């Protein structure tokens, strides 16, 4: 099986080879991907960075701009998974599968962030600052991209005080899922590279 969400189906033809199924899986999540690309060149500040930090952040960060971007693809009261061609599969049917403790760490994050109930503006920005939050080992220019970090952090605290004036903790909630998409890219890395057809 491939039980990744970004897949159109968990389902995969063993006759099919491992080529084949690879590009047969790249077809569902490319689109995705080129995706995070074109809001990446959206966010002002990322423009000025150096095209080798661009390119690195990109490198780091998209899965854990995905991994926001489709946490509703989670449904912690159903228990099921969404995948991107619209079928509906349970956690226990994923787990038969091969899914295991990564699904249901997913589930977690899913579930407190879908609670916050961010509206569009603030995700958007907050899928920003986890974008340039990203792993910094390839970055060449180490205080440009912390700065850009500061200051689109200090653009969702002012976004965050005006909407919510009495909820000032969402700020830090948001700040604190950060480690948190760290682990579940480090986690979802092993899965990836592990990942045989026969
Ligand atoms: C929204 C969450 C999300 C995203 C964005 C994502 C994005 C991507 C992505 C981006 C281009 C690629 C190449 C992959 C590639 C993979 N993912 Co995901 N995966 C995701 C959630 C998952 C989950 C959940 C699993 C199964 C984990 C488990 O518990 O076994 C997974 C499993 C995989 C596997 C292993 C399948 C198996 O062993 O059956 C591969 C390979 N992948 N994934």
């Amino acid at each position: 099986h491939l039980v990744c969400p970004m897949s159109k189906s968990p389902y995969v033809d063993p006759h099919k080879s491992g080529h084949e199924i690879w590009e047969e899986f790249s077809m569902s999540f490319t689109p995705a991907v080129k995706e995070v690309v074109e809001f990446a060149k959206r966010i002002p500040g990322f423009r000025d960075l150096s095209q080798h930090d661009q390119v690195n952040l990109l490198k780091a960060g998209t899965f854990e701009v995905l991994m926001v971007r489709f946490a509703s693809l989670f449904d912690a009261k159903e228990r099921t998974v969404t995948f991107l061609s619209g079928k509906k599969y349970s956690v226990d049917d994923l787990h038969s599968m091969g899914a295991g403790d990564l699904l249901n760490s997913m589930f977690e994050f899913s579930e407190k962030l879908n609670a916050l109930q961010l509206s569009d503006e603030e995700m958007s920005l907050f899928t920003a600052v986890v974008l340039v939050s990203a792993d910094r080992s390839g970055i060449e220019n180490v205080n440009s991209v912390e700065a850009l970090q500061e200051t689109l952090i200090r653009a969702l605290r002012t976004l965050i005080m005006k909407n919510h004036p009495n909820e000032a903790s969402i700020f830090t909630k948001l700040l604190l899922k950060l480690p948190d998409l760290r682990s579940l890219n480090n986690m979802h890395s092993e899965e990836l590279l592990a990942f045989k057809v026969h």
